[PDB]
């Protein structure tokens, strides 16, 4: 079992800690380590989470830690340090001898500023003469739902007069009560909220960017709802229908030219399936409604992941794809951690050829905050030095508005990030390039 916070070894080690949020891993841990002499960095995905240590450990046991944020860093000279991944990767990394142990809290996010942030860790840690490393999470990879005593499961069959993701909803089971149906899209949740009213139920739609009043406090409702409901509403249902699909980022080589990065609709993992379920039996016994028995278990990820590495690398850390790959190799080697196609070299060998992208691009998608900043710039930066116009007039392609009377012709298409909506052509020279990194790659091609 690795639910108990390691010893301090003599000598350098790498070890996992299994155990819930809350449970003491992120704060009795560390704060236990620091009172035996030793400097402690904590490593998490989240500015929210990262702040929130230093006010708990401030509160409760009158240690005021170190805190640093992309936003600003709080030095109180403490041997405790909270850091977000992304904070750390862009202090340099192991930056040594500073730290005696370093946990790497949730470490089985798969964000790619946690993956690359752990492989760095990992492959610094004891050259930059750390003695412990504590790969911690409350979910670790592999994970499946399991069952919960207070939640009834109950499979959708083909009957039922509302269609629902291959199924049927019953009417019966959704008139009278308090429901909550997860739908993967915004469309889908106008859709059947439409249908729904239509047959003379209470529903209301929620996603991202509407006001959480729209759902009534009281009184029988079904709410048709994405994710976003998730951060987003508090109350509980009495029952809870899940799709058990979920959008996510995905990689396709698609051959026209080249790759395609874009959110695509693919099964749900125990993570989802956990949370979605877990909006019902709250001080009362739930119900939970699915499409597929699931999983996916948890901790398996996609390989635009690890694109979007080597993008961050080159955007936001001044890594070379060579030092990247090193990064994510270590990761990548270490055992029980997430898990992920090994593209490192295909990727590596892709940006590597990504060579002079316009800095006032960049610093504009880095401003931005899209994803793959280093990627839209490229292209943009591309799109700029042939006047040609970029693949659509998404946000995406903003920093070209103002050149936008001057760009005409076929986009020069170096991938695919989105929506295509010009004519094309193959013809550049990073177009042939990338092709060629797909053909010389026995996994990739
Ligand atoms: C991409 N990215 C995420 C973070 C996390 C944070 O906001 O602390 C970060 C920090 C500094 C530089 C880049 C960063
Ligand atoms: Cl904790
Ligand atoms: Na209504």
């Amino acid at each position: 079992d690795n639910s108990s916070p390691p010893a301090v070894p003599q000598s350098f080690q790498v070890a996992h800690l299994h155990a819930p949020t809350g449970s003491g891993k992120s704060t009795k841990v560390p704060a236990a380590y620091a009172a035996q002499g030793y400097k402690v960095l904590v490593l998490n995905p989240s500015v929210a989470a990262t702040l929130g240590f230093g006010v708990y450990m401030s509160k409760a046991h009158g240690i005021d830690p170190n805190i640093r944020t992309g936003v600003r860093a709080i030095t109180t000279g403490g041997p405790i340090t909270y850091s977000t991944y992304g904070k750390f990767l862009a202090d340099g990394g192991c930056s040594g001898g500073a730290y005696d142990i370093i946990i790497c809290d949730e470490c089985h996010s798969t964000d790619s500023t946690s993956i690359l942030g752990i492989g760095t860790v990992l492959d610094q840690a004891e050259t930059a003469g750390a003695r412990l490393v504590v790969l911690a999470t409350a979910t670790p990879p592999g994970s499946v739902t399991v069952s919960h005593p207070n939640i009834e499961e109950v499979a959708l069959s083909n009957t039922g007069e509302i269609p629902f993701y291959g199924k049927a909803i019953p009417i019966e089971v959704i008139r009278g009560g308090r429901h909550l149906i997860f739908c993967h899209s915004k469309k889908k949740c106008d859709e059947l909220a439409a249908k729904l009213s239509a047959l003379g139920l209470n529903a209301v739609a929620y996603y991202r960017g509407l006001d959480v009043s729209v759902i009534p406090t009281s009184g029988d409702v079904v709410v048709v709802a994405t994710d976003a409901l998730m951060t987003g509403y508090t109350g509980d249902f009495d029952s809870v229908i899940d799709c058990n699909t979920c959008v996510t980022q995905t990689v396709d080589f698609s051959l026209d030219p080249t790759f395609t990065i874009d959110t695509t609709t693919v099964p749900q993992d125990a993570v989802s399936r956990s949370q979605r379920r877990g909006r019902t039996g709250r001080g009362r016994r739930g119900i939970y409604r699915f499409v597929t028995p699931g999983e996916r278990p948890s901790g398996m990820f996609d390989s635009s992941v690890l694109c979007e590495c080597y993008d961050a690398g080159c955007a936001w850390y001044e890594l070379t794809p060579a030092e990247t790959s090193v990064r994510l190799r270590a990761y990548l080697n270490t055992p029980g951690l997430p898990v992920c196609q090994d593209h490192l070299e295909f990727w590596e060998s892709v940006f590597t050829g990504l060579t002079h992208i316009d800095a006032h691009f960049l610093s504009q998608t880095k401003q931005a905050g899209d994803n793959f900043p280093y990627l839209v710039a490229y292209q943009a930066t591309v799109c700029a030095r042939a006047q040609a116009p970029p693949p659509s007039w998404d946000q995406m392609w903003k920093s070209l508005t103002r050149l936008k009377p001057t760009l005409l012709g076929p986009t020069p298409l170096l991938y695919r990030l989105g929506a295509l909506q010009n004519e094309v052509t193959l013809t550049h020279p990073i177009t042939k390039y990338i092709m060629a990194c797909m053909s010389a790659d026995l996994e990739v091609v």
